């Protein structure tokens, strides 16, 4: 188990941005900016500064040119310029490894702490940001398909008690999860900002990044990203959904980028931010937990996330889950899914709902 | 082929409502009446009557207790009372069994004629009705999932180039098909309302009824219906979707009812009304031609569909279709589709899109 | 009264365009295309052809430069070639101005006859038409605002009832339409194709053009065409709602162009294409018959309307309404309105709902 | 100026329910339960507790019958027990009145601090509540006009700047006010949990309770509930909008409950819970703050609001403002309003946007 500091937790604000390394950055703009219509804060040949529809600070998505996909870093805003201190001591007795910058790692960032994290992750906190214009009202850009701010972040890990543990004692509380009756958790989403994640765990082999999940006013925008990406006869690249999520009530979409990071579109989960908010278990073989309308979750979804880098901006190695796998006790050759508790009717045997078979 | 009758066509205005045979009224009632939120027109211990918000004639659904599930008849309207007997002289002409009550068959509906069709489908031809209250503004009623309209039939049959003459003689004129480039025919849609259709052709073993579909007013009305499923356990009857349709460009999802007869519901398809409105073939390895966003189809879709009743409500004997399958020739072991059209990636050869056999 | 002609009338299918006269095309262009993202068909330095998202005959607009903005036609289409003779020999007989060009007045369409109506109105009727590509899933084009269909048109005539009949003769069916208890009729509403209306008669001095109308997929796109103009700082010509109407059902708003020609977004009317469809009469003293929510209706909304042209382009002169007022029995300092018949709570005297009175 | 107290300030999660007094139970609860839809917790002959969709705590809403319509208190939830004993102590400390009862002044609610605050508001604070069943994924009870959450509250006060600073202190951030060029304050906005507002200023005679807001899922939500009141031929009961704001950039509406108290239809403002969130500052005069398509505000907007009660349950006496008044400098008959500042084309002078004048 990762112990508990003695030192205090810095008080995380929220999920703020990613930083991901692309391998070619004009491909990746016009997803990012074309497809998607995220709006550009600053450019040049190395890297695009992204942020939402809603955002003041500078960005909530970096994409840097490099030889290797992977996350670089997964940043969450602290409270005070004394929280970042707050985070370099605090991972500082867990024994992780730290870097800090009082000028940035990235553009309109002031001083920043980045981690290895105890499960292998690069986080960065900090406070000080350039803020820029905020384009909530600048419906003469509103896209059809607007992504409107940045939602969370979700990692695939092994162990995920070990990992909750770690994230609870850093302030994050859990909202939801997904567990079986023999005592495996298979994932987890748990909170600052007081919705239901700003990041998440789901086992399975790791450090991977699962994905970046951004938010929508409304359904129908995330209906407009898929009509979309039919019409530019890209819909190979829609990965699941769209649908309703069991874990979260969110509507949502999974699409993947030129290098196969994984982007959630998502809207209209529900309010976590009393320190008492009931938390949801769902067992694993509920065909409604993660697609609630029973959709099969295509096992891509199960399989595929990205690469993470270390400090030097190396591929941190993966360390095999050995807890039991999701995918296997559901859809797999050997897994059972059930539409209502106890019934055999709507139940399913060695493979995946409405039909299909891996 | 099936001959042009030399007797005028009647001039058809619309689908108006169907007859399903249902084994259990309560349960029935329970998906169409508290599930679905339609409106009740009449009822008792036989037959629900319902209509949808819009509907200002008697109903656009009898649900008849009966020992076997099927549709019993499938029912236009027509423009006069005189397109009735126009009906019955066509019909008859055609060489088909006909029969006459002019006081109709089901309660709402006066001078109606039933036939057995040349493709062996139970049609209804009728102009007299029974007006009702037009619902179409008491929001006081309105359901988050509302079904606005009745908006369309699709039919399963053996041979859609035969069928699809005989509808074009009767007045309906193709939209959309699908074909391949070796001129097989394996679905065409065709209209008299100026929508993307009023009945349909699905190819396969027939006479079966393929669905019966609604409209919304917006996707996200579909949407509630599916999370309202979700709620009430019974995603199970979620089939297919929801998505957005290739052909007819119309926002769309299909349920099963207690029997197994198929809805859809469906929203936002386009204008056809211009005699020469452009009709649209799409190539059947198109895996963006059914669901525009390339999810796949789910092989149920292809293989099951409703009995009909003929006119002693007897079930009618099946034709196995002799063309080529459009489940093996795009999602089965031969089978294959494409995103872009010679492009291998987004190709799926001997299974479906997005990972699933 | 109008009469009846011996010859048969044209079957008319749908409201097909209109040809606006604009005085600043580059103005009219910026609001057409940049703020509503209408699709060109065509454009010179005297013209602007434009068509909606799901259109494929050439176009729905025809904004052609001049000196006076006006409306210089409303175009029909017609279900066959043949009809277009038909609607020759039918205005012949009613005794009214045509003139018939068998490639077109403008660009896409080809044989078309432009008639003085007998309510003074530049009626087109066409069949022959250029196809466009059909954009109806170009979704890597779709606006937060798109628009997607020409609905219908709406004119103001000082006689509605004259108008009315006239109208029926040429095959449209009267949908619904707003009278009081002593028999005035203010409006009506009449249809070819299936839905609430194609054309619309507001009672007023007349002819004048007092809208055309676009479709929107759902209520949220008109919504972004408000939010749009309001980011644009052109909330000022925004004239009227969003609002739910009363009459048709139909979600909607009311937009001014560069030259004050008014514009009616529009979504989710009925079906009407039944030819026993039953029709609805609303009381002009009933708060919901317009706004169903019973938002006050703009006064500029009964008094302004667009010129319209004669065959030869000179504006057509203005004959006064006789008949009362719709303004002034319901809004004006003499007016009334009510929530619910007989019931004095809600009800409104001398003024508009909601707490104003005219300005 | 309401002085800072040595005392800490109560950690404040969110607004959580208002407690209203209506004059006719089963009017009021026509009302908010047919017509609104809201879903009740409880309810006797004296008392219907009423809960949004995805709300976990016992209410967010208590109608109590009494002789006089009016809020008696307006709740905020705070972080913990101990936090109900910091509240006690700080409005001690700032000289309010306040009760306390361990086992709370409305069912659900357990150990609760009642104050008159300083403006002369009834606010309450309580950590405990009874929980029960969430109904946020229950779609089988969902309505097309559904509302989904408890937002915030809005209060009428005379003096905008010094009851914001006593806010501030509170640890509430504004995220947008009013004012103008010669130093008046109009409104201001102000929030904990990490939306536009909890609570809400507006200046006019007071303490009165202008609204109570509760939000939907989407802009379609809200438009059914019109269509709805126009369906029951009670759009008379439709105050003003439904609209798109300028401040918190929310679609809205509100409509008039049947004792008039105001209540607001919100959704799909912005995320402001970082601290050094962008306040944003409109200008009187700018038709577009408030309706965004410039849409006139209806006079009784600024005009009207509830009574609200001491902890005894007399209504608190009322002060006038005698700063400047929003109605008047901008529709009233030396008002001013502009669409583009500096433009004449498109502003209004002595009337309201389009085409409207006050009636009399
Ligand atoms: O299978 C598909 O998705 C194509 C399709 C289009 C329109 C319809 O009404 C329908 O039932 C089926
Ligand atoms: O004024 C109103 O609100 C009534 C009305 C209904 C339908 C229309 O198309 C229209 O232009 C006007
Ligand atoms: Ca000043
Ligand atoms: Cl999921
Ligand atoms: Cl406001
Ligand atoms: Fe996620
Ligand atoms: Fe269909
Ligand atoms: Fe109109
Ligand atoms: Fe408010």
């Amino acid at each position: 188990e990762i112990p508990k500091p003695v030192a205090p937790a810095p008080d995380i604000l929220r999920c703020a941005y990613a930083e991901l390394v692309v391998t070619d950055l004009a491909k990746s703009r016009n997803f990012y900016v074309d497809v998607l219509g995220l709006h550009v804060s600053y450019e040049d040949e190395n890297q695009i500064y992204l942020r939402s529809f809603e955002e003041f600070i500078h960005h909530n998505l970096v994409l840097t040119k490099g030889p290797v996909a992977a996350l670089k870093a997964m940043a969450f805003r602290v409270r005070t310029p004394e929280d970042v201190d707050k985070a370099e001591a605090y991972y500082q007795e867990l024994g992780c490894r730290t870097e800090r910058r009082k000028d940035g790692f990235v553009k309109g960032i002031g001083d920043a702490l980045r981690v290895e994290d105890p499960l292998g992750f690069p986080y960065e906190f900090f406070f000080e940001t350039t803020h820029v214009e905020r384009l909530h009202m600048r419906y003469d850009l509103y896209s059809a398909g607007e992504l409107v701010r940045l939602d969370h972040f979700n990692q695939v890990t092994p162990d995920v008690p070990r990992g909750r543990k770690y994230l609870e004692d850093l302030g994050f509380r859990v909202t939801e999860d997904i567990q079986d009756d023999e005592g495996t958790t298979y994932a987890a989403w748990m909170h600052r900002k007081g919705t239901v994640n700003d990041t998440a765990l789901t086992g399975g082999n790791g450090p991977r990044l699962h994905h970046v999940a951004f938010s929508t006013h409304e359904k129908h925008n995330i209906i407009q990203i898929c009509d979309k990406m039919g019409a530019l006869r890209i819909s190979d690249r829609i990965e699941r959904g769209p649908g309703r999520h069991g874990v979260s009530n969110a509507f949502y979409l999974y699409i993947l980028d030129p290098d196969n990071h994984r982007i959630e579109i998502y809207t209209q989960d529900y309010y976590t931010g009393d320190p008492d908010n009931p938390t949801i278990t769902w067992n694993v073989h509920d065909n409604q937990r993660r697609d609630w309308w029973g959709n099969p979750v295509v096992p891509s979804w199960y399989t595929e996330a990205s690469k993470v880098l270390d400090l030097d901006g190396n591929v941190q190695e993966i360390i095999e889950r050995t807890d039991d796998s999701e995918l296997e006790v559901t859809i797999g050759a050997d897994g059972f899914s059930f539409t209502r508790a106890g019934d055999e009717d709507g139940s399913y045997h060695g493979q995946a709902s409405k039909g299909f078979k891996l």
